[PDB]
Formats: C-alpha cells, sequence, structure tokens
C-alpha cells in the first residue's frame, strides 16, 4: 500500500509517523534522527509535551545535513488547551515553530476541545479536580486557525479528541472557510472507533489514530495491554511479525494514519517495517471484535468541561 493519504488541502500525508508524548527530551533528539534515517517522514508533536525543541534539534540536524528535504517531512504539532482564546493563537503557534526550528507546519491541529483558563499552568485546576475553564468557543478557535493557514505558519488544520457532533458543528460552522482535514482519535483494538471513524471518512477528514500500541509507557497504567494479547500475538506469529507491528498495520488498513511512539532505536525501525505484509480480511475483523470501549486518554479532569468529548455516543 502506497506511504502516504491525499488530504481535503491537497497534501499527501504519510500514513505513518512517529509519536513523541513521553519521549524523554534527552532521548527524544536520538529518536527522531533515527526515525529520519530509517524512513519515517512524519513526526508527530505538541507543546504541551514539553519536548518540542529537542524534536526540532533533529529535524534540523537531518536538514542540514541532507538526509531528507523540508518538502519530504510531514511535521504535527496541537495548540493546547491553555492556548484557545483568539489572541493566543498565533503566538502559540509560533512559539511551536520556533521550537521545532520550522517556518511552518505541515497539520496544526486542536488539541481537545476543551478550552482552559490562559495561564503558566497547561492545567489549571479547582476544589473540585475539575479544570478552569476558557469561555472561548470552538468555531472562535477554528477562525484563529483559519488565521494560521492564511498567514503560512500551517499548510492544514485539523482536530483532535472531538466527537462527531464536535466535528459536525466545525462542518456546520458559518463561513467556514477550511474544513478540518483531520481528526486524531484514541485508536486500537480496546478502541476501534468504528462511528466516528465512517463519520470522519464520509467527511474528507483523514483520521490519524494515536496510542495504536495501548500506550504501555502511560503515567497512569493491571489493566489492557495489548502487547501481551495473546489473541493478537497469534495473529502476529501467523504472520511472522511483532505484535506491534500488527498493531501498526491494522489502522493503516483502515485508511488511517498512524503515529506509535518509540524512544528506542531497534523498534523505531522495527515499527517502520509494515509496509510488506498484509492483514487478511478475517484478521482485521477478529481485531475490531476486541473492542472494549477502553481509553488511555480519557481526559479525567475534564469530565465536566462543557466541550467534554467522551460523553456522547461518539
Ligand atoms: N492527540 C492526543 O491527545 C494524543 C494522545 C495520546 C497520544 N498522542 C500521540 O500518539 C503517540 C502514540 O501514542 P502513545 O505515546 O500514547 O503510545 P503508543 O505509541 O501506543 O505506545 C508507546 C509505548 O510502546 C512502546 N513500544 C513502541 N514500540 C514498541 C515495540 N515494537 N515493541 C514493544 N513496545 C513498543 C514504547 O516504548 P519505548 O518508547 O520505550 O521504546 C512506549 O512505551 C504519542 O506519542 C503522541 O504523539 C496524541
Amino acid at each position: 500500500m502506497a506511504s502516504r493519504i491525499l488530504l481535503n488541502n491537497g497534501a499527501k500525508m504519510p500514513i505513518l509517523g512517529l509519536g513523541t508524548w513521553k519521549s524523554p527530551p534527552g532521548q527524544v533528539t536520538e529518536a527522531v534522527k533515527v526515525a529520519i534515517d530509517v524512513g519515517y517522514r512524519h513526526i508527530d508533536c505538541a507543546h504541551v509535551y514539553q519536548n518540542e525543541n529537542e524534536v526540532g534539534v533533529a529535524i534540523q540536524e537531518k536538514l542540514r545535513e541532507q538526509v531528507v528535504k523540508r518538502e519530504e517531512l510531514f511535521i504535527v504539532s496541537k495548540l493546547w488547551c491553555t492556548y484557545h482564546e483568539k489572541g493566543l493563537v498565533k503566538g502559540a503557534c509560533q512559539k511551536t515553530l520556533s521550537d521545532l526550528k520550522l517556518d511552518y507546519l505541515d497539520l496544526y491541529l486542536i488539541h481537545w476541545p476543551t478550552g482552559f483558563k490562559p495561564g503558566k499552568e497547561f492545567f489549571p485546576l479547582d476544589e473540585s479536580g475539575n479544570v478552569v475553564p476558557s469561555d472561548t468557543n470552538i468555531l472562535d478557535t477554528w477562525a484563529a486557525m483559519e488565521e494560521l493557514v492564511d498567514e503560512g505558519l500551517v499548510k492544514a488544520i485539523g482536530i483532535s479528541n472531538f466527537n462527531h457532533l464536535q466535528v459536525e458543528m466545525i462542518l456546520n460552522k458559518p463561513g467556514l472557510k477550511y474544513k478540518p482535514a483531520v481528526n486524531q482519535i484514541e485508536c486500537h483494538p480496546y478502541l476501534t472507533q468504528e462511528k466516528l471513524i465512517q463519520y470522519c471518512q464520509s467527511k474528507g477528514i483523514v483520521v490519524t489514530a494515536y496510542s495504536p500500541l495501548g500506550s504501555p509507557d502511560r503515567p497512569w497504567a493491571e489493566d489492557p495491554s495489548l502487547l501481551e494479547d495473546p489473541r493478537i500475538k497469534a495473529i502476529a506469529a501467523k504472520h511472522n511479525k511483532t505484535t506491534a507491528q500488527v498493531l501498526i498495520r491494522f489502522p493503516m488498513q483502515r485508511n488511517l494514519v498512524v503515529i506509535p511512539k518509540s524512544v528506542t532505536p531497534e523498534r523505531i525501525a522495527e515499527n517502520f517495517k509494515v509496509f510488506d505484509f498484509e492483514l487478511s480480511s478475517q484478521d482485521m475483523t477478529t481485531l475490531l471484535s476486541y473492542n472494549r470501549n477502553w481509553r488511555v486518554c480519557a481526559a479525567a479532569s475534564c469530565t465536566s468541561h462543557k466541550d467534554y468529548p467522551f460523553h456522547e455516543e461518539f
């Protein structure tokens, strides 16, 4: 299968990228350098991960050394929740650009539909354990995202962790100028997302699957473990691949983009070797059968936010 998917802005997005959430700053520079050396062209970043400077060191070095050209890279970042205000969006994008040592992003996402009170703290909370919201609504944040396209800071804009009515609220927005190119959502065999994926794809919005391996290094982890699931290990054995490779190929065959995270050189290389085998239709349906509606990222402290995404069915 092809290495890239056509977005609704006319650009092509590599269907396999390197995730960087939790990648330690002292390891993520090597991780991104290795990834580019072994063929990754898509890096998934975020200001809230606090490691974009070190990601940027790697990108800049590989550009300087002519390992890759900028036009060949697809760099993604995300606007954090405390910058949903109209007057903060541009500065937030420019800080990310500065840290990444780039003059444009290929894709910039609203990281969550939930706006938080602006300030130094990424998660301002009150005594109920609930986040302090901002009164910005998502349509105004979307228009500020649209301005970044028209200023040349980003080639495409999108959303992340939006449920289907929130996607629809953008798509229905009066005076909408740019449709979201992408909705990045958690997706894996324990959270298969059939309904939201079919909705987005029917609209020409590409879906990116995050936490494809079930985020075994997530801070709040004995819960389900995709990588140790004997049923998935059995499918991997049948194909003479690793469990991780099956878990990465799975979304690819649903016409999703997928962004496994690793800081381990051997795994970074191994995770990219997924274009040389095919899961059968029966394999695909079997993997889908494992859905348990289990989320790595439930945003536990935001469940009373008016824009909390995970109340609605999808
Ligand atoms: N939009 C959002 O709100 C959001 C939320 C979550 C994630 N994301 C993005 O999605 C990316 C991926 O999700 P994630 O970081 O949650 O988790 P993940 O990619 O599902 O899993 C990462 C974990 O799997 C390990 N691993 C990687 N390859 C492996 C292999 N071949 N064999 C065994 N273990 C392997 C990694 O270990 P090592 O690193 O030690 O090798 C790490 O502990 C994130 O990094 C981020 O870029 C976005």
